[PDB]
């Protein structure tokens, strides 16, 4: 059978293929039929909407009309209304039994007396009915307007009685907010959001962001105060892309890739805005003078200042900031003059992209130290990986390493760098999340998915496993790093690098600060003090035929194996042996430590050695038994037998580790070198040399440190423990103490940093608040301590003095990228995007108005200190070059003339998706304009006419000329689409009349001079997800938006494909 058929008094269409069709329109045997989803024909002549209007004027609309139309009587966001708007009516139905004038505090939720369409009204009624206040009747969007209105009166009676009983409306804010986010069962049987336009479910777009979605803020004439200047909101200005275009600075062996992207986390700060760039400078000046600024009455306030900064998230922010900072330290502390001044202020980059190393060198001029990621990645791959996945030791002599150490024999050649093995983030968090995954596949089956979980009970569980696996032998380490002391032994003996030690190597990553040691503490703290006494001179790496790494330092004064050295050489210069093979069987093969010829016929003793029991550590010459002493031959070589070196499997080593030092060193002996005072002509601020290698960084925190409970004793707080243990860090050779960010944390759980169990300080609302006491004067700390406790930690570290007589530096975590959890809402124009700022191309969310949490309180410490010192600094001659500098990305100078005391949306690139819902800002569907109460401009819609006690009618009205529609608010449809409760779409033209196709002008129609073609029946029904037949017999398809498809193949329900060409 083909064509039109009556099967059981019902019309069906069978195509020319014989297939029964659904969602097909056409003129068949001179009759216009629409085969709906059923596959059943409906008459495309007969109107499908209930004809008629109902007045929204009631006996009660005179009373429930707003007393004042002005902002006073409406809660609002910059004049706009949201679903959580409350308003003051003229009268209150007090206790459900009398109309009384409203007082100044008699506000009620807008949603008690007005809804944006009938379906929301229906759902509200059934929900308030679930709480016992509403009627049993179960009204739907299908039920009549008049019934819904009367039911809202019965609900209102019940609300008012409850309010009179409580003498409070707080319970109603609670219940309406819960209604707005409510879920319900459906026909499918799955839970769905009741009100999708008011939840994250409507915020659909790209998932490529840490928080599953992003907005870019853009300008729009509806919102004057959130609009940025022209040439601001620059995106993705990484060091590689700072100019506007990617630039590889890398040469033949090395990569010049960029892994950056602007929108990382939170609310994204526009660091391309010159006023923001000035406020970033002001914040650095505040940190570098924190003591003198916060405790002016303390005579020692000048000892409680920070000395250096680490730049955080370098790949995510405008790279102009690196120059701004590098200028400040030249202006303030003359770091450009010589190594002596440079090395007193050691800054570091979190520069993960391979190109950044070379950007830093060529453009940056080394104002901050790059990380050696090639060293980190190689130490991990060759030793820490379990046996299956492990690289050969021979990889340490490869070409792709940043600093070749096989033949390093000179100063001022290597790129100045810091190298490390682990970070608060790097190689800690990922391991925990994998444990969560391997224990709970039901919640997070893929490893990446496990990262994101915030449950306190999930971390506690994952950590008892993590801690237990760290105690296991290397062959049974399922998650923890193997060979950790072997890695630290290479790192701490290497030349031309500033090593950084992670807190969580020495201590447990979780629990009380400094309270529990790792299995590695003895090995690593031995190496740290030994570095101070022996590690100096040139270096060489080798690997013998058995893959045994031998790293040698020749001692101060000697730069190669054939160098005779100075008087300092003899008792300096360590040698290290590492194997990564648990079954190493040397047999007849010999391992050789070739110390220098400067070290011929010389007694050596062990610092570290591997047993089956673990690693033995000898702290002095006299702790070594005399048979373990070994003397070098005439060439300066030590030789080892299978009786000494074999494969091991302990907690601390897969393979072998040994460290040998020359006998007879004094206790006065320090291997470190004083910084040069000679003037530096070079582009770089730092130089890789003996004085710089004398430095060492200690990352003094972990994410998963337990957070001192509300009534914690004074000595749980980490900054107090730091002050106690100040001498221990100096003993370890620490010259730069990298503290945690000290900023008051968010507790909201938008991210892992924002979790109340681990409030690390990277998630903050008020950058200037380092734990100042509360308003009442009660002590109110951060995770680490009060402002007092911080100032005292800084003084204790400053009181410690290193080998050159200078203080131990204290480093601030400089975090310019984002702000979290801002208190006030602002209207903003948004586009849905991914993390790169690429338009996710959602039609519904293009330049729409959103109520974003994006405005600071204006009573915070930002409001006190923000831009405060820019007036002072501009007047200082030393800072002239900073303020006159043309920045790379902006091509303008910094703008210190405006102060930022309240953050506003105009200073942000964008934000993560906040889950308010697209239609959270309220809007009349007929006029398609937003409500605004602060303005009577024509771009905004006036209040719904009922609320201003005017005549108001809603529904469809047939007329001698055509069909008009009025919304629930009482306004006429003009130049919009309108969905009926039946599910059908219609369109209304400029004249305010429904578009209907005619015999003379067929169903395929452009409507809005938009070049977009739709299919409209004689009903006025605009068909969607459907096929449309022409009078000529041509067939077109119309997508989910109703738009005609062109040059494209459409797939069908039954897997049938039709490919429609351009225009037809
Ligand atoms: O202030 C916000 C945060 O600041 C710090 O973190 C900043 C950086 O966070 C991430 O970097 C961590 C990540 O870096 C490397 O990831 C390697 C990946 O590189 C590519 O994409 C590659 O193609 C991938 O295969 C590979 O996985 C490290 O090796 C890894 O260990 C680290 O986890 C961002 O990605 C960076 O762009 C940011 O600059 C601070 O640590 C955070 O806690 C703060 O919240
Ligand atoms: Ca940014």
């Amino acid at each position: 059978l083909t064509g039109v058929q009556n099967i059981d008094g019902k019309k069906y269409y069978f195509d020319e293929q014989g297939h029964r069709r659904r969602n097909y329109a056409g003129v068949f045997n001179n009759e216009f039929i629409y085969f709906g989803l059923d596959g059943v024909g409906q008459s495309a002549i007969e109107y499908q909407f209930e004809k008629g209007l109902t007045s929204q004027n009631s006996v009660a609309t005179s009373h429930n009309a707003a007393k004042s139309y002005d902002t006073k009587s409406f809660t609002n966001v910059d004049g706009f209304l949201t679903a959580n708007s409350w308003y003051r009516p003229t009268d209150i139905l007090r206790n459900g039994t009398k109309w009384e004038p409203s007082t100044e505090t008699d506000f009620r939720p807008l949603l008690m007396t007005w809804w944006p369409d009938k379906e929301v009204q229906a759902n509200y009624l059934n929900y308030m009915s679930a709480l016992g206040l509403g009627d049993q009747k179960i009204y739907t969007g299908a039920s009549s307007q008049l019934d819904l209105n009367n039911a809202a009166l019965i609900v209102q009676e019940a609300i008012e009685k409850k309010i009179s009983l409580e003498k409070s409306t707080k319970w109603l804010d609670d219940s309406i907010k819960s209604f707005i986010k409510s879920k319900r069962k459906d026909i499918q049987g799955n839970l769905v959001d009741t009100n999708p336009g008011w939840t994250i479910d409507s915020e659909t777009g790209s998932t490529n962001h840490l928080q599953n979605g992003a907005f870019i803020f853009t300008n729009s004439p509806l919102v004057p105060e959130a609009n940025a200047a022209e040439g601001n909101r620059l995106i993705n200005r990484t060091p590689s892309q700072q100019t506007g275009n990617h630039i590889s600075y890398a040469s033949q062996p090395y990569s010049g890739d960029d892994w950056g992207y602007e929108l990382l986390l939170g609310n994204d700060v526009d660091n391309s805005n010159p006023i923001v760039q000035a406020e970033q400078l002001n914040w650095i000046h505040y940190l570098m003078n924190f003591g003198t600024i916060t405790a002016p009455q303390d005579p020692d306030a000048h000892l409680a200042n920070f000395d250096s900064i680490r730049i955080d998230a370098v790949d995510n922010v405008d790279a102009d900031l690196l120059q701004i900072a590098g200028d400040y330290f030249k202006a303030a502390y003359q770091v450009g003059e010589n190594d002596k001044n440079a090395n007193q202020h050691i800054h570091i980059l979190q520069d993960w992209s391979p190109n950044d190393v070379w950007y830093n060198q060529q453009v940056n001029g080394n104002s901050q130290l790059t990380m050696d990621a090639t060293m980190q990645n190689q130490l991990l791959a060759s030793l820490t990986r379990p046996i299956t996945s492990r690289d050969s030791m021979k990889s340490f002599t490869k070409d792709a390493l940043l600093v070749h150490r096989t033949a390093d024999n000179s100063y001022n050649q290597a790129v100045p760098n810091y190298s490390f093995i682990r970070a608060h983030d790097s190689e800690v968090q990922t391991i925990i999340a994998k444990i969560i995954s391997d224990k709970h596949p039901d919640l997070y089956p893929t490893v990446d998915k496990a990262l994101l979980a915030k449950d306190s009970a999930l971390y506690d569980e994952a950590f008892t496993e993590y801690n237990a696996d760290m105690q296991k032998i290397s062959s049974q380490k399922q998650y923890t790093h193997n060979n950790m002391p072997s890695a630290y032994a290479i790192l701490l003996t290497n030349k031309d690098t500033v090593p950084r030690v992670y807190y969580g190597d020495l201590f447990t990553d979780n629990g009380e600060y400094m309270a529990n040691k790792t299995p590695y503490y003895d090995a690593i703290t031995s190496l740290l003090t030994a570095r101070t006494k022996f590690v100096s001179g040139g270096q060489s790496l080798s690997v013998d035929k058995n893959d045994v790494l031998t790293s040698v330092r020749y001692g101060k004064g000697a730069l190669s194996a054939t160098d005779n050295g100075s008087s300092d050489t003899r008792n300096q210069g360590i040698g290290v042996i590492v194997s990564n093979n648990p079954n190493l069987d040397l047999n007849n093969d010999k391992v050789t430590l070739s110390m220098g010829i400067s070290h011929a016929h010389q007694a050596y003793r062990p610092l570290l050695l591997t047993n089956s029991q673990g690693i033995v550590a000898y702290a002095t010459d006299s702790e070594v038994p005399q048979n373990l002493y070994k003397t070098t031959n005439d060439k300066g070589e030590l030789t080892f037998d299978a009786s000494e070196i074999k494969g091991y499997d302990t907690v601390q080593t897969s393979g072998y580790l040994a460290v040998w030092v020359p006998v007879g060193a004094s206790d006065e002996q320090d291997a470190r070198t004083i910084a040069s005072t000679e003037k530096n002509n070079g582009n770089s601020v730092y130089h890789s040399n003996a004085a710089l290698d004398s430095q060492l960084i200690y990352e003094g925190f972990s994410n998963f440190q337990t957070v001192p409970s509300k009534n914690a004793s004074a000595d749980e707080y980490a900054n107090v423990i730091i002050a106690k243990h100040a001498a221990d860090f100096n003993k370890w050779g620490v010259t730069s103490f990298q503290m945690a960010p000290q900023y008051r944390s968010s507790t909201d759980g938008s991210f892992l940093d924002a979790v109340d169990t681990v409030q690390n300080g990277y998630a903050f609302t008020d950058r200037y608040d380092l734990g100042f006491n509360a308003a009442d004067g009660s002590k109110n700390p951060t995770k680490y301590g009060t402002d007092e406790d911080l100032r005292n930690a800084i003084k204790s570290l400053h009181a410690q003095k290193t080998y050159d007589g200078s203080s131990i530096q204290v480093m601030a975590d400089f975090v310019p990228d984002q702000l979290y959890n801002m208190p006030l809402e602002q209207a903003v124009s948004v586009i849905r995007t991914d993390k790169y700022g690429v338009n996710s191309e959602n039609p519904d969310i293009q330049n729409i108005i959103y109520a974003a949490n994006i405005k600071s309180s204006g009573t915070d410490y930002q409001s006190i200190y923000g831009g405060k010192y820019l007036a002072e600094l501009q007047k200082n001659p030393l800072f002239k070059s900073l303020f006159d500098r043309i920045q790379i990305s902006t091509k303008k100078t910094i703008d210190p003339n405006t102060r930022i005391t309240q953050w506003s949306a105009k200073y942000f690139n964008g934000s993560n998706i906040q889950g308010k819902g697209i239609n959270y800002v309220l809007k009349d569907w007929a006029s398609n304009k937003y409500f605004n109460v602060s303005s009577n401009d024509d771009m905004y819609s006036r209040l719904p006419k009922q609320l201003m006690n005017q005549e108001s009618n809603t529904g469809f009205i047939v007329d001698d000329i055509g069909v008009k529609y009025y919304s629930i608010s009482g306004y006429q449809a003009k130049n919009t689409f309108v969905e009926d409760g039946n599910g059908e779409w219609y369109y209304f033209d400029n004249d305010g009349y429904m578009v209907k196709s005619t015999e003379e002008s067929g169903p395929l129609r452009t409507v809005n001079a938009s070049s977009k073609k739709y299919y409209i029946l004689p009903n006025g029904v605009e068909i969607r997800n459907s096929f449309g037949q022409d009078i000529q017999g041509n067939t077109y398809y119309f997508d989910a938006r109703g738009e005609m498809v062109t040059s494209q193949y459409i797939s069908d329900d039954t897997q049938n494909i039709y490919y429609f060409n351009n225009d037809g």
